[PDB]
């Protein structure tokens, strides 16, 4: 008999499909996290004492000394139980922010502000959605990000240092990075970073691998605070897809005419044909020059869960992210997927064609179809955004039950208690002594600006602070350093776009924010960028954004960025399974290589 | 010994769950689908001839007569198997559009405009997509919608009645329903719908219970052109979500101190809080008072394939929607769940509480646990977009595979061909003679629209014309009528909003477009709308938004909506077994009851 | 009792041994192959194209211009359609030689 | 919904397909193998002993008494039970070979020309490798040979005639067959074969299918020494695959341009284009007239494993195949698969289309498609030497699991021993007193061979001696008769080249050797020959040149024809699931039926 | 010329040549190809003969 298959009834082909997806994800198997080492390194210095410190762990919420050190251990084990249980009961249980006053029943703040506004506590975001399955994609548990970079590590100085000269240079307008008004600061932050071990010296043959696909080499204006992905180091620090707007209805091109939108000029001031609506580009406008957390006991009460969400003041109107600051208020609020979301319309709107390899991409005079629900606008718009929470699920597993690494303001906070305590012949934190050895002409432009800012918070006579100043009041999310839920899904999000485009398309014309006004202007850039390349810049734009607010380090990003990418390309690999046509996604990859799926 | 479970692997624990949604998915078992009988009907009149005329199906792209007919049965036929296949050279075999010329390849069009434009045509988008299967959610083909109305029923010509009076209240502002100067038109358009059995008469016992559901009676101002979903027909005529903007970055509460923000003002004038950018609810102004298809030549060029996409004209700049033909123009261009993710981000950044039966969603001082990832912002965000795309393949099985219903277009070009001939004492299309007999007042004002709209376009002395106008130069998308993919993505989008809110949360202020500005004013309606009822309307906006156009019926959209409502409750479901918390989504039906999920 | 294995038919025997050495060819795992780029990275150097040019790509076959570039970037996507499809005739399909 | 099958990952799609070739190859059922129950039929002559004489077994290595009898029987059951069992020490612990010296180590063989040379022992060739799985195509045991024919029986005794007219007839030249000088010979040989019952007389209703088909009727010169496969008995001794050469590199058609080959000649002086070099179709010179073991002595010594292989002696130089003998040397050394590697590779180089049910096989401007891999030279290279092992399996279970028949060699040693004891009025070994009363003429003959072979050997008076006379100095192979290693391996190779060629094709030219030169020449022979026949010739050449050699019989050879046959088939029917295209090889089979897999 | 550098793939790696010479111009790299005459024996001698 001529060998067959045989079909059966469509429910059982549908479950036959969906179970086939679950073990070609299942057959990937599975690696182990592994953390650094620090937590039970670390010890509580009192000569009396058996208990870990967690100096460099994550223990926001947790009851801190006045040094910035936890209280009680048993605090920080009892999370780190509640974060791997996921039990309600057990997480309300825990020990979140400071004593309370018996009468009022509020928190008793260290800071005359917090205490002023009355402040509540704020709670764990999720500690343990890393616990969380999905009906699609890789398993959050089934990956892993490396070690995170140590505090006594040549990479951990290089990192912090990176931060303060960002949050020192956050009023630096991108179009002037290389400008003379800018010159003396700019080549201070390169010459201190290349005067860094990290940056001056090269990985040595032996080092982990993770380490030597993420380090840094000679650091120069065209690299300052940039991302490492292809294509983020070419052209415009921005990318095209965060200043520029679309093609907007009423330009078409009808058989052998064009016509032209009444309102084409939108475009090139920053307007997104949203549907039939638009998008603006321009960011709303924080106060310039105005950090938070620059006092010791404001910075201890956000430690132990002061609730300064929405502290922030703001100027009026909006405009095309000028400065730094500008694109750390961009990420303070951004809505999960917005930034790739944005692209994608650009993309959509600017008629880019789709990723060739899938079907129905010739005219329809030669294939009769065209393209909507699969392999086309909607198609794209849907998988861009669902890819998003999958791979929340796997980095928040890396963040509360893998890593639990502190977040840069926690490093700031030891750093600033050491050399404190140092001037008076004293030895505090003595695991950050390398940084507070190295960073000294960093951390003396950091005392003289936090002065200036405890000044204008309304102290008339500021103690000595080197912390690390924080864009936001509240300084980072109630959440782990490592990795970072926004380059996750960056990594995830770009990955789908980069696939489902035709990402080898070359960008026409490349604008930048203009030196004097409020607008776009041609960029003199003079080689060629690709829509690939652009989509990676954004990627870097929003992960290098939390890293200019103070919230992330660059090990953080890019190793989130990595994990993004395998969450998104898992998604694209088990839904292969549901389709009944030829076709495939061409992917190129943040290594420079391509997968075809 | 004590009756226990056992642990396994993660990888294990993830497949099995996997698994255990697929089986749950399998359990539900799968209902067919049944259609109204018409396909093998409708006979081609033609003495000799065993055809059917498969005049009441969607033929758009296969070459027809000069009456609007398909010109040889095979090529729907053939259309119908290819349908079924989805095997991309047999879609490509199709024939598609009208003989080409030997000299230039093209087309070659009856318009003297399709020819004098050079246009190409264009092809079915995703004639297979029914046959798509997914990760999640039900199965595409495992639900079903009902049988369409026929060409012959009270209910078909109560719909196709309604939609020529919309079209030719394209001009009518939403809130000048009732003034003076529209009241000859608006009491005409009530007066002609009570005139009509569908609304004057009630359903009898033993009619089919989906008529029963749909039925609707008694035409009035308040609920003239609105849809049934619960919400609806109270309050202005569009939802809140559509025409307001939502709190802006700079206010907020922190502790006992209220900031806010510079820009508060944006929220009342149409801006959207996006992030930290904005989306303008200002929509772009399609030329008022310029329809399409109006001349028989160009109706029958569309039918045939012409790809009229991207011909309308606009005024420049943007307003809040004000006439019906806005609201078509909103729904020719917007972006999938567009509405719906606009719609949450307006209850996000108002701070409209979740559902409070989700975990975490008491005052941290209490459960020590703020939300994001799962049951928070980000949750929400991805699961609203998410579903889009499961909810159009299951509309695009209804849609291709079991209903192939005509768009309303083609109704109306039978209508016209009808009257037409009966004039000359022939009779063509005799299926649709009562919708011609009933419907004589609506027609001649069509005829004088017609008229207009043809001598405008550059016919000095048209033929006598009774075609539905189109909002739209190409007329409908090249998919059938029944169902819809604008109203299922609206029901599915909605569904998830209303069960991950807390969407008994009553609405403080109401709006509506001022009559004389391009502005918000406060509305004089005195009841209470609530989110739930809101986001209803809104689906129901976006779907008649559909019928204004001119591109579907009253019952494709209220069908749609439901089958998108079984989409997005299947998915929750399948969820559920995901994760480890107790607790559940309280879902508000479309029928007024309440699923706990 | 004492532990041991058991006898079955030759042929249930001869059955088992190639599963077992298909699971074994299962158990080993499978690894993704990577290409280097390029297919989508050069693209057609006319201004008003938006096409990849396929020129670092295999096309002998394809009908060429005079410069060694394939003429019509749809006669590669076919190919790379047909052979991940392997269909007879979509392969009879394509375009193979000059005009 | 509509009925449907489902994708899987890839490496589940190859495990299932791996198993269901399995389940095929199981499904087939298996059969058992009879023996002809002659191995406890023949006893001990000795009046005080229970014990079977095994005289009709192959005993070659166990030790033998001056009559060629196994001393101990318990040497031939251990034996039996080491073949079923395959442990290596059991093996090792046989008894090999005759007493040894004590002081040297070296057996003590009867013959001063074995003790001359010092021979050590060889061992049986692989015993077990009957028990070895395979992991394609039929298992080993699956399948069965029928019963070989009795010592007692008319085909034993017409076969062991045939070898016998064989062994004297080895320097008889095939080109000469009809030659005067040979007709006093060759017509002895005809009429004493015609002579025999089993050629005289036909089979009987009830006689064993097996022998039906195998029995042979008339013998004539032009059958003389033939196979029975279809095609053997056309046309010249000799396949023309076995002396032909083939067409040259440098021979082609390139458009309407035909090139020639400067060395085309060499296609008709036995050259064979082997990818850029060649091979020799001229054979190695064994000495002419040199037989062995036609000595008793060194009979029985090479009975007791003496190894004399490698003794032969050769003229200098190399010639087409001219004589019998030149046929034994050739398939003295051949290597496995040798002969049809050759005939594929003439095929190829001579450009016979491949079997046309077969993909891709049109001109290339109709399929757009060669071959290579698949259906081309390099699948049907590899497939036409894989089978050769798994045939040698089937065949050994056979040999030594089932049979264990004596070779020729054992069963001339059974009648030379009982003639020359009933010369002496003595009986030894009656089983074969029917071969001795029917052979008298030809074991004359013998007797006059053997000793004019015996003085040449430097004895200068032998005794009478009715050996049947060996090609090889060693004899067999040291493995049973039952069936032939050769002879599998022709049927399995010859039934892949006749289904993958296009074996209907007619030969052009027919050659054979020239009666005088080193020469072909044009043949005489009016009549068709196809490339299926000339395959099976080739197959009967071989499997005849081990009968001419000495050490098979002529239903050792067929029956095993028959069982490779099956062994590729199978092969074939499990391979066809491992394809995605619409193909199948047609197969004209050794029975004239054709299958297609 | 120059050796591949530490962060390059492991496949360049493994296949990048350094230095041509005569001995080891129009040569592979696997290990024995780089010894003694160019071709190996077993394309140019023949074998021991029956
Ligand atoms: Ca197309
Ligand atoms: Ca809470
Ligand atoms: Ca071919
Ligand atoms: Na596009
Ligand atoms: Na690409
Ligand atoms: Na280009
Ligand atoms: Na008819
Ligand atoms: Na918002
Ligand atoms: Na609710
Ligand atoms: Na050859
Ligand atoms: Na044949």
């Amino acid at each position: 008999g001529i060998p067959a298959d045989n079909l059966q009834s469509r429910a059982k082909a549908s479950f036959d499909t969906r179970v086939a997806a679950a073990e070609l994800a299942l057959n990937r198997g599975v690696v182990p996290s592994f953390a650094n080492g620090e937590e039970l390194l670390y010890r509580n210095p009192d000569p009396d004492n058996t208990d870990p410190s967690f100096i460099a762990s994550f223990t926001k919420g947790l009851p801190h000394d006045d040094n910035g050190a936890i209280i009680d251990p048993d605090d920080f084990l009892a999370f780190v139980r509640a974060i791997n249980s996921g039990d309600e009961k057990e997480i309300a249980d825990l020990t979140l922010g400071p004593a309370r006053d018996p009468e009022t029943g509020l928190p008793i703040w260290r800071s005359d502000l917090a205490n002023s506004l009355e402040l509540e506590v704020r709670g764990w975001e999720n500690s343990s959605a890393g616990l969380t399955f999905d009906l699609e994609g890789p398993d959050a548990q089934s990956i892993a990000m490396p070690p995170a970079p140590v505090l006594t590590s040549p990479e951990l100085v290089a990192e912090i240092a990176e931060l303060y000269l960002m949050a020192l240079g956050r009023e630096i307008e991108f179009s002037e990075f290389d400008s003379p008004k800018n010159a003396e600061y700019i080549q201070f932050a390169i010459d201190q970073l290349n005067g860094l071990e990290w940056f001056n010296t090269p990985a040595k043959l032996g080092d982990p691998p993770a380490e030597i696909r993420r380090r840094r080499g000679e650091v120069t204006v065209g690299n300052l605070f940039r991302g490492i992905l292809p294509g983020s180091e070419v052209g415009p620090y921005l990318s095209q897809y965060i200043i520029v707007g679309s093609k907007q209805i009423g330009s078409a091109t009808v058989g052998n005419k064009t016509l032209v939108s009444p309102n084409a000029a939108d475009e090139f001031d920053g307007e997104i044909a949203y549907g039939s609506i638009t998008i603006s580009q321009r960011v709303r406008i924080a106060t310039p020059g105005r950090d938070f957390m620059t006092d010791l006991k404001v910075f201890l009460d956000v430690q132990d869960a002061a609730d300064f969400r929405g502290f922030e003041s703001y100027e009026p109107g909006a405009r095309l992210i000028r400065t730094i600051r500008d694109l750390a208020t961009w990420v303070h609020f951004d809505a999960l997927y917005e930034a790739y979301l944005n692209a994608c319309l650009i993309l959509l709107a600017n008629g880019v064609p789709f990723d060739p390899n899938l079907p129905f991409q010739q005219e329809d005079k030669l294939d009769n179809q065209d393209v909507f629900v699969n392999f086309g606008s909607a198609h794209v718009l849907s998988l861009v955004t669902e890819v998003a929470t999958r791979a929340l699920k796997a980095v928040w597993y890396q963040k509360f039950n893998i890593h639990r690494r502190l977040r840069p303001e926690a490093t700031g906070g030891l750093i600033s208690v050491n050399k404190i305590a140092a001037q008076k012949g004293e030895s505090i934190f003595p695991e950050v002594d390398l940084a507070v050895e190295e960073l000294g002409d960093i951390l003396e432009k950091a005392e003289i600006s936090n002065r200036k800012q405890n000044i204008a918070d309304g102290d008339p006579d500021p103690d000595p602070s080197f912390l690390l100043p924080m864009a936001f009041a509240e300084g980072s999310p109630f959440h782990p350093s490592y990795g970072s839920g926004h380059a996750v899904v960056a990594g995830a999000c770009v990955t789908i776009l980069k696939a489902f485009f035709d990402s080898g398309i070359e960008i026409d014309q490349v604008f930048e924010v203009d030196k004097d006004e409020d607008k776009l202007v041609k960029s003199s850039f003079k080689g060629t960028l690709t829509v690939a390349g652009e989509l990676n810049k954004l990627a870097d734009n929003i992960a290098i954004g939390r890293n200019m607010a103070g919230v992330h380090y660059f090990s953080d990003q890019f190793e989130s960025l990595l994990l993004g990418e395998q969450v998104a390309i898992g998604i694209l690999e088990e839904q292969s399974l549901t389709y009944g046509e030829n076709f495939f996604f061409n992917l190129p990859k943040f290594d420079g290589t391509t997968i075809q799926i």
